[PDB]
């Protein structure tokens, strides 16, 4: 019962991985969403500064994932995902974090072809009349600091929750020695009230909030804002009838309200394509709903149900008079409304369990999705017409799958196989972001298809008792994968959206092996490939081969750790492709990382932790990362770089 740092999070069942993500992690998270998924294998990052991330799961971006925060979906406004779902989400203030990789569940809403993301907060069980408080402080290099705080008092019959937390950092330096633009402030307060009037009944309440500011060493503006505002209403009926074990009904609203300039957090670059001050304000407000019902009976187990979505994108901008050099700020102008999305689906996935060795799962959905361009004018002396104005495109979408799970006689072993077929809607970035749409159409909303994936998982766990194994390989092909290309023009880059044809495979494997009863070793490994078909070509965007290798001591009260991180480099690239947010240009180097972790229990209530990450101060960056600002006196390509040696300490509290 040693405490320890977090550096890796194993499978712990057929393609599903869970964790609880308020144990302390060895390269120190920054509070948002992607940097808690770097642990576990096959997810990479994008870095734009110093948090704020774009998540990468087997080489998959944006919207093939599907990220949930109890069990809602919080959708961000930057036309140029400088505030991803994960950029809202501070994991700390969860309870439980679930990933389920590949298209193999159809439970939690459309379109997630690469996987399933869900932060979760579980309801307190509170039998009499009692308090619980949980909460953390971190301190480290380059101004850091952290506070969470997680309270909450009831009784049998109700209870009343506050979370929050307030975090920042100043810019970090790379191993090299230079200051990177990446200073950050994030915070978050959230209440949630429950009600049990019995053991069988749940309703929840919850209503919180939070905002930050992020400067952006890959991008030509920063953000200097990330409002958020959630309501949320949950409810669950237990043992409705015999056979009618669960009904479950939740309702959310998420408002994000984004704003990134140029001269709150640097000041304007004399030589840029933007040397005068300029803001643009972003809000993003989305309202959906989940019903479902579980069924068990004989070896069978049924849920069913349907989902619903809309959300809508606003934009409004500042001016700047030059001739008289004044400024007026965005917010002194309408909004002006540019998408509407909408999507109703329908749902089951049924499980029989045959025999006690044996497990047969499959799923079907049906999407009807929906789409609207507000824009009245596009931007390029200033407007133009806008072709598809006010028009509207529409489709509906089948997506299923099947998986069998065979548990071995003599090992504790399992091994599994699945197949799945997905269909997503483009999203706001694929439709209303790009330039140009494909050749001969009249811009990316009117052509883009949706995207098609058809793959196959398989996989295997070993539960020894010394030794803990699994792997998990896939492979698939993508019809219609929405693919980004870039050109010059010198009026700046300029994107064009496509469909092309893909085919993709990898895989992630890992172990942990206990030495003696106080030494446990571990290792893993992530691979991900992708060709571009339609132009024999490789896929933008993939990150290298990749592996961990971990060593842990632990005695009694205390632990300590090693970490060595070594990856490959990626010499399959697609120069000038990629999606929304980055492109390909060079081949990246290889590179190695060691971090060194210790932890130690004080009391029942007080336990401490602390780090090196990066001990060697390796200057070095990541293939997915942006390229540097000019302005900043990046050069050429120049990758963002990672951060050099960077310390920390954890103190958790717990009553
Ligand atoms: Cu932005």
């Amino acid at each position: 019962l040693a405490p320890s740092v977090v550096t890796g999070v194993a499978q712990s069942s057929p393609l599903t991985i869970v964790t609880n993500p308020k144990e302390p992690r060895q390269p120190v998270p920054a509070s948002d969403g992607a940097d808690y998924l770097k642990t576990i294998p096959g997810f990479a990052v994008i870095r734009n500064g110093g948090s704020n991330g774009d998540p990468v799961l087997r080489g998959m971006f944006g919207s093939r994932l599907n990220i949930l925060t109890n069990g809602g979906m919080m959708l961000g406004a930057c036309p140029n995902r400088m505030d991803a779902p994960t950029s809202y989400i501070s994991p700390e203030t969860y309870d439980k974090l679930t990933v389920i990789k590949g298209p193999q569940t159809v439970l939690w809403g459309p379109g997630a072809s690469a996987g399933t993301i869900l932060f979760e907060r579980e309801p307190e069980r509170f039998g009499e009349l009692g308090s619980r408080v949980n909460a953390s402080l971190l301190a480290g290099s380059n101004g850091r600091f952290d506070k969470v705080l997680d309270a909450a008092a009831g009784n049998r019959l109700g209870y009343l929750r506050f979370t929050g937390n307030h975090a920042q950092s100043d810019d970090y330096e790379d191993g090299a020695g230079n200051t990177v633009p990446s200073r950050w402030k994030k915070w978050n307060g959230d209440v949630a009230v429950g009600w049990t009037p019995d053991e069988d009944t749940l309703i929840e309440l919850t209503a919180g909030k939070g905002d930050g500011e992020a400067r952006y060493a890959g991008r030509g503006m920063d953000g200097s804002q990330f409002k958020r505002e959630s309501l949320g209403l949950r409810f669950v009926k237990s043992n409705v009838s015999d056979v009618l074990e669960k009904v479950e009904a939740q309702v959310y609203y998420n408002y994000a309200d984004h704003i990134h300039d140029n001269f709150r957090l640097r000041t304007p670059d004399p030589s840029s394509m933007m040397p005068m001050p300029m803001a643009s304000q972003v809000d993003r407000r989305t309202l959906g709903g989940r019903l479902a019902a579980t069924w068990r009976w004989d070896d069978f187990k049924l849920v069913t149900g349907v989902d619903a979505m809309r959300n809508e994108h606003r934009a409004r901008g500042s001016k700047y008079d030059m001739m008289t050099d004044y400024y007026t700020d965005a917010d002194q102008f309408p909004w002006s409304k540019d998408a509407v999305f909408h999507n109703y689906g329908a749902f089951g996935e049924l499980t029989w369990f045959a025999a006690e060795r044996d497990r047969l799962i499959g799923g079907l959905r049906l999407d009807r999705a929906s789409v609207k361009d507000y824009r009245q004018t596009l931007k390029s002396g200033h407007a133009m017409a806008n072709p598809t104005a006010n028009d509207t495109r529409a489709d509906t979408l089948p997506s299923g799958f099947v998986r069998y799970e065979h548990d071995l006689a003599d090992s504790p072993t399992t091994l599994y196989a699945g197949l799945g077929h997905a269909e997503r809607f483009p999203d706001y970035w694929e439709l209303f972001s790009p330039k140009r749409g494909p050749n001969g159409s009249v811009n990316a909303f009117d052509k883009i298809k949706p995207e098609k994936t058809t793959q196959l998982d398989f996989g295997l766990q070993y539960n020894g008792d010394k030794l803990q194994a699994w792997a998990s390989g896939y492979v698939g092909v993508v019809q219609d994968f929405i693919l980004f290309s870039y050109r010059e023009g010198m009026m700046g880059s300029s994107t064009q959206a496509t469909n092309v044809d893909a085919r993709i495979m990898g895989g992630e494997l890992g172990a942990s092996y206990q030495l003696t009863g106080n030494w446990k070793t571990d290792a893993s490994l992530a691979y991900a490939w992708g060709k571009n078909s339609s132009d024999d070509r490789a896929l933008p965007q993939i990150p290298p081969l990749e592996a961990r290798f971990g060593l842990t001591y632990e005695e009694g009260d205390w632990s300590a750790g090693s970490l060595w991180r070594v990856v490959a480099p990626q010499n399959r690239i697609a120069r000038d492709q990629g999606n929304v947010v980055g492109k390909d240009f060079d081949k990246s180097a290889g590179f190695g990382v060691f971090s060194l972790n210790g932890a130690y229990r004080v009391t029942r209530n007080v336990k401490l932790s602390a780090g090196v990450d990066n001990l060697f101060d390796k200057d070095y960056t990541e293939h997915l990362n942006k390229a540097g600002d000019a302005g900043f006196g990046f050069s050429a390509n120049e990758t963002v770089p990672e951060p050099g040696r960077t310390f920390w300490t954890k103190v958790d509290f717990s009553f």
